[PDB]
């Protein structure tokens, strides 16, 4: 038996595992699929021979996200700057400017005043309190709703409900107010930071950190997958799928919120949390990347298309790159590739598509879902008891973080805190 | 005898002494210079024969100012925009973009923070009230330290100074940071509105307004210097430098707030009053006309310089301009040409001047000041009761205004509430 059974080998288990294990507990890290990442995933390009890709999370800032700067800094693991925006193709109408900030002068006195009414009620959050235990329930409304209330004229409108939908991964109307008000609070609260944080990418691949991690971590079984978490002896019991049961002391539950309805736990959590994990978070988001031709180097578009946002992500040649197009599947059919051709063309009607490649995370059932965004009314009912441990099992991941949510960040937040709280116990 | 003696004829003594009339009142207008405007002068330029230049007030905006818009209106006084800006010559330091707003993206989340804090602290003014009613003492500090609290990078610090350092007429350390906030407050709580509300100008200058309004008052006195009020009788008994006294029922002081200090009040003016009275508001603000030769059309020009903003303001001829600088007169002496034209080659040195004109307001004993700026400390002292009644004697003008202080739209303000309370007893 084991002082820890680590569940799920993403970089909020990896963390986990190999602290607990250099504070020299012993320590078993189960992982469902074939490979370590989870949503980090880092492989060779489906169109582009030899050229490796971010199928899932790709980009980072140091300032904001100090303890990834830590773990870049600890293994020597490089990052490069993201792709710079040089061409702006914008759709937002004939009075927005083509750079990266297209506000017309004529919207500069709204835009001043829907960023304090934004700011403001972003400062109504208090980011350890959790989003359920602050009166916040007036701001959990769908989005579309929240924005109308700002009156904001089309350019600025536009491209903030444009940010709002690559960002959270749900169209406006799905979207909740709060959520939104919760990213601008965590990026200490500012808007500007939400998109400014799109800043560095690691130079070999996020599979650099995993790796680097998971070489710290002596005892991993791939193709692990947890069934069941029993605590009603003195000992957790772990259910596999086709396994032998083990056994630990305490368990950390490191595996997406979206799957954690799939696992038979034993007593049951606690009713308050039973029906958001039921139902699981409303995160829809789709990143695509669009092996394109025709394209300059450089381009950014933000705009009312199906694709929100299409931005350079790599050069392959002189005459190919990739873009990368955020949206959601709600919206969006990715197997539809005269839909992509169209998506791409409205905003760059030179350009010709060639191929695509994206993970649809929320049909895999490792996952069930992108990054986390609570449908509308979730997360003013609860929030941070979903990252509170129940009796000896703690539940960790990017998905329950209050301080960095949907970020690599926040996986390594609550790793840290599960490790923290095993260690006093 | 009157119903009422309006002392002062600039725009508020104008339109209280008009409405009073038109009221079926018997009004007269004392006025001490030799023309009526006030700090709405305009005249014949000193550079250039033929010209006609506002060496007072001369900027207006209708959806900011609806009173002045009303009397535009009324009597048909064609309005022109404002000289556009297309030339941006600023002295902001090498990171600035030459643009109206020169903030570049590197300093642009330090901006969106400091608008939250700046426009949170404006909020707190409720425009109703007066600033000595609304425990606001903590922001009746110097603007520098107030500045100096927002810590803002180089190019969005310096262009807020240089603008405020224009539009109150005050150097940073003497400037009241809650004044500051007050303008912000006035304009609909918009930093931005502050600025963009130098919007048009009188086609014809600002006497096309005075002379409509001056037509419809029947009994003016010009050169006609009020040196007493004295309402300890039935009747207000008004003395004058070198004539016989007058009689009212009612008394309506519509002159600089500078200047109260010289007329003798029998009985004196409240107690609260008196000080702030004696000592003057701290407004220093200086426009200087600057006849121009080399200068290209619509140059917009803001830094660290003694003068903290250049600005075109009229085509002489195609090698010609007069531009306005913004200073103030503690700060610069417009009688160094020399000093005139350092100041203008910092910004401009291509540039050659050719002569300036500007009035000296502080050193005329009709105003002894241009537009009203507190002290540090003296208007969250006594605000709101500088513009209240004493007795059957009104205070009006810009220099009180609770709602548009140091605006024209602020003399029509203070008038009206003055005209409405008469007709009311
Ligand atoms: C499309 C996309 C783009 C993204 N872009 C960014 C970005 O730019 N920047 C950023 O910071 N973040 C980004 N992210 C968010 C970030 O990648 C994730 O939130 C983060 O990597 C999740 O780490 P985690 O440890 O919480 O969970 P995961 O990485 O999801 O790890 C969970 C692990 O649990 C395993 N598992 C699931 N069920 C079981 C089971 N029952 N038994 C055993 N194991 C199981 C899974 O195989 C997986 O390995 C992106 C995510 C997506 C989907
Ligand atoms: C340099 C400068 C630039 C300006 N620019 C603008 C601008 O761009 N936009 C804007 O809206 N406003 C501007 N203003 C502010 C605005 O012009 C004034 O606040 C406004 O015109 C004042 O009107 P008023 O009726 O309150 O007082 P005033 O116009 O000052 O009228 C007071 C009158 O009282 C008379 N008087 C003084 N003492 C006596 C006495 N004892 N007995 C009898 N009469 C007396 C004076 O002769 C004067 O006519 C500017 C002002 C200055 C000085
Ligand atoms: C009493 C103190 C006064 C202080 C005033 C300082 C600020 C005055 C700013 C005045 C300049 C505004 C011009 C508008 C820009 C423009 O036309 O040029 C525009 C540039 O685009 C914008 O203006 C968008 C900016 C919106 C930002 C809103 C929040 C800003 C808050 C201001 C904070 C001030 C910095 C100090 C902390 C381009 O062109 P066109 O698009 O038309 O094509
Ligand atoms: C979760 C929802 C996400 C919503 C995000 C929407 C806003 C994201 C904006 C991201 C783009 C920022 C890029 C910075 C601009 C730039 O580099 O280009 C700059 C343009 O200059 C500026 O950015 C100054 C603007 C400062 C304004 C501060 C307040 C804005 C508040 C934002 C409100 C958003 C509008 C919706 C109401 C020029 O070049 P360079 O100078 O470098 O030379
Ligand atoms: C940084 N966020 C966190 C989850 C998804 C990711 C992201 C990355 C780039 C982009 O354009 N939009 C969103
Ligand atoms: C509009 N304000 C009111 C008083 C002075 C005037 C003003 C006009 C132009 C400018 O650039 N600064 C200040």
């Amino acid at each position: 038996m084991y002082d820890a059974i680590v569940v799920g080998g993403g970089f909020s288990g990896l963390k986990a595992a190999r602290d607990l294990t250099n504070a020299g507990k012993k320590v078993l890290l189960l992982e469902g699929g074939e490979r370590l990442g989870g949503r980090a995933y880092s492989r060779e390009s489906r169109n582009v021979p030899g050229l490796r890709v971010e199928i899932g999370g790709a980009y980072l800032h140091r300032k904001h996200h100090p303890r990834l700067a830590a773990e870049l800094d600890r293994y020597g693991i490089p990052t490069a700057a993201a792709s710079e925006f040089t061409s702006f193709r914008h759709r937002l109408g004939p009075t927005a400017v083509d750079q990266a900030f297209p506000i017309p002068g004529s919207e500069a006195v709204a835009v001043e005043a829907a960023t304090y009414t934004l700011l403001r009620d972003a400062h109504r959050i208090d980011l350890e309190k959790g989003l359920e235990n602050q009166d916040l329930e007036d701001l959990d409304i769908p989005l579309n709703e929240y924005v109308d209330k700002l009156d904001l004229p089309p350019v600025s409108r536009q491209f903030l409900l444009a940010w709002a939908w690559n960002m959270l991964g749900q169209p406006a109307d799905q979207a909740s107010a709060l959520w939104m008000l919760q990213l601008v609070a965590a990026h200490h609260y500012s808007i500007l930071g939400v998109v400014l944080s799109l800043d560095e990418v690691f130079s070999n691949g996020s599979a650099d950190l995993v790796d680097a991690m998971s070489q710290e971590i002596p005892e991993i079984r791939l193709q692990t997958v947890v069934t069941g978490i029993d605590q009603s002896g003195d000992v957790v019991n772990v259910t596999v799928k086709d396994g032998h049961a083990f056994q630990a002391h305490s368990v950390i539950v490191a595996t997406p919120m979206n799957t954690w309805r799939r696992i038979v736990f034993t007593p049951a959590l606690p009713e308050r949390r039973r029906s958001v994990i039921e139902e699981g978070h409303g995160g829809q988001g789709l990143k695509i990347l669009i092996h394109v031709r025709g394209a300059e180097a450089g381009i950014e578009c933000v705009g009312d298309g199906i694709f929100p946002t299409l931005y350079d992500y790599c050069e392959v040649s002189e005459s190919e790159r990739l873009l990368v197009a955020f949206t959601d599947s709600g919206s969006f059919d990715p197997t539809d590739i005269g839909a992509v051709k169209d998506a791409v063309l409205y905003y760059l009607p030179e350009v010709e598509v060639l191929g695509i490649d994206y993970h649809d995370w929320i049909a895999d059932p490792l996952f069930e879902g992108p990054w986390v965004a609570p449908r509308v009314g979730q997360f003013s009912r609860v929030h941070k008891e979903l990252g509170e441990p129940a009796g000896r099992i703690h539940f960790v991941g990017s998905d329950v973080s209050l301080e960095f949510p949907g970020y690599i960040e926040g996986a390594l937040e609550t790793a840290e805190c599960a490790v923290n709280a095993i260690l006093h116990s």
